[PDB]
């Protein structure tokens, strides 16, 4: 099941606040996905999401007003849902009210919306043809909400959407998302890692520790052996090895590897028979 569904289950059977509610979160499945016909008294519903039917089920009842048909239309097939027209339908201003437009939102979004999983992508979109409709949206999730949201065009419809992970919790929980929130927390504070700035510069520190001993664990090495038995008399390439360290005792094993065609792991496994070589002769 698509995580997007599962959030939609979880909003079937939110309470029914009052009248004007229902009627504004119907408003909200009407203007994302019904096809209206005042003259012929009904309206098209078309849902890909079977919590969206159930939900606009649930309303239709909550009014005591009939359903007359649901076919599929035969993943591009949908759920058709027909039922009749009532102007109170259309006498509600869904934005004037906190209380109904957290109803509009959930319908825009059981109907035409659907968020990502946020495992992978940071997303929650409600999709409208309308313009006015969108702008409005999304004036209203910023003065109530606190939420900012884009628009994006796409020719046959266009794309409202939400990027912060903050402004998605606080949209689902104020439509009635409640056991998600705590799921979508763990793996939201999975992906972090916070702070210390001390242990970033204990580590740091660690490394270019590590690094000066062994640079001068090398030299050390290189010295006894020139001492006891001189380079010259070393293997050709450890020879060479032993020469451009001690000349440049400042470089990385990998700048040092550049001087001979060599990389910093051949240049390292020599320096480390040197350093074995070197053993005979002293602490090293
Ligand atoms: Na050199």
């Amino acid at each position: 099941r698509t995580f997007s569904e599962e959030i939609k289950e979880e909003l079937v059977n939110v309470p029914f606040g009052s009248r004007e509610e229902v009627i504004s979160e119907l408003l909200g499945f009407i203007k994302a996905r019904g096809d209206l016909d005042v003259k012929s008294r009904h309206i098209v519903f078309s849902l890909h999401s079977f919590a969206a039917s159930r939900r606009l089920l649930n309303l239709m009842k909550y009014l005591s007003k009939p359903v007359s048909e649901i076919i599929v239309e035969k993943k591009k097939r949908y759920i058709k849902i027909t039922a009749e027209y009532s102007e109170s339908f259309m006498v509600i201003e869904p934005f004037f009210d906190v209380a109904l437009f957290v109803s509009f939102l959930r319908g825009l979004f059981l109907s035409g919306g659907s968020m990502t999983n946020p495992r992978y992508h940071y997303h929650l979109e409600i999709n409208l043809f309308e313009e006015e409709t969108l702008a409005l949206t999304r004036k209203s999730l910023k003065d109530f909400f606190n939420i900012n949201a884009g628009i994006i065009e796409l020719r046959n419809t266009r794309k409202l959407y939400i990027k912060s992970i903050k402004d998605i919790l606080v949209f689902l929980e104020a439509i009635g998302v409640q056991r998600k929130l705590e799921e979508i927390d763990r793996i939201v504070t999975e992906r972090k890692v916070i702070g210390d700035v001390n242990r970033t510069v204990n580590f740091i520190e660690a490394n270019a520790i590590r690094t000066a001993n062994s640079t001068a664990r090398q030299i050390r090495a290189i010295e006894l052996i020139k001492e006891n038995m001189g380079l010259e008399n070393l293997p050709e390439d450890l020879r060479r090895v032993a020469l451009v360290r001690l000349r440049n005792k400042e470089l990385s094993l990998r700048e040092l590897g550049k001087k001979l065609n060599l990389t910093k792991s051949q240049i390292y496994s020599k320096l480390k028979r040197i350093i074995k070589i070197a053993e005979r002769f002293g602490d090293v």
